[PDB]
């Protein structure tokens, strides 16, 4: 699961908070560290060094060296992963929900904004959505081409940690309104 020093971190924050605002920031931060905890479990099944919110251009001065930093028309996204592999870029991003409308709006987003990178380098780049649903632990992943790169992915984990995190808050905080109607 997630780490014992983590955990704690997020039972003092949740025992030491009385204000829906905090409440909603220790919401918030159960859902990144939840998706960092795939992020890391997911980069050990794909073996690729762990990475988030990396800047493209740093991603196009890796797979391409030569390029001048200074005057590239690179696009302004920080995907979570990439992986370059006998001439193509994958462009990774991690996702945990039940739902695929956050896949279909980060696709349709690094798809576009990375034609033109693509034709400039002559480089083929797929966009990789990776999604576990939380409930369900099923692995979905758009990419046809990327699956046929590995063999089965497999990412073995659960989220009770989280779960039990977010129902503790919710034990503490479930009747403050203000709490309830909280998007911070
Ligand atoms: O890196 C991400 C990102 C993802 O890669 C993602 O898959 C889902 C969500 N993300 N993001 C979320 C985020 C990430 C993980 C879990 C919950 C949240 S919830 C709003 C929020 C994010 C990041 C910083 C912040 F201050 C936020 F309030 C931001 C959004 O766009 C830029 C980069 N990014
Ligand atoms: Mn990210
Ligand atoms: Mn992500
Ligand atoms: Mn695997």
């Amino acid at each position: 699961g997630m780490d014992y020093q983590e955990y704690q971190q997020f039972l003092a924050r949740i025992n030491t908070a009385r204000d829906a605002c905090v409440a909603k920031d220790i919401d918030v931060d159960l859902l990144m560290a939840r998706h960092d905890y795939f992020g890391r479990e997911l980069c050990k099944s794909l073996n690729i060094e762990y990475r988030n919110d990396v800047p493209f251009i740093d991603i196009i001065l890796d797979i391409r060296p030569e390029v001048d930093p200074l005057t590239i028309d690179a696009p302004h996204i920080t995907p979570d992963n990439y992986l370059y592999i006998n001439n193509v870029l994958y462009i990774i991003d991690y996702k945990v929900s039940v739902s695929n409308e956050s896949s279909v709006i980060t696709y349709d987003k690094y798809y576009e904004l990375t034609r033109d990178i693509s034709d400039r380098l002559s480089i083929p780049i797929e966009i990789v959505i990776i999604r576990i649903d939380p409930v369900s632990r099923d692995l979905h992943i758009n990419s046809d081409r990327f699956k046929e790169l590995y063999p089965t992915i497999v990412v073995d984990i659960n989220f009770n940690q989280f779960f039990d995190l977010k129902q503790l808050l919710y034990e503490k905080f479930g009747d403050d309104e203000e709490f309830l109607l909280k998007v911070a």
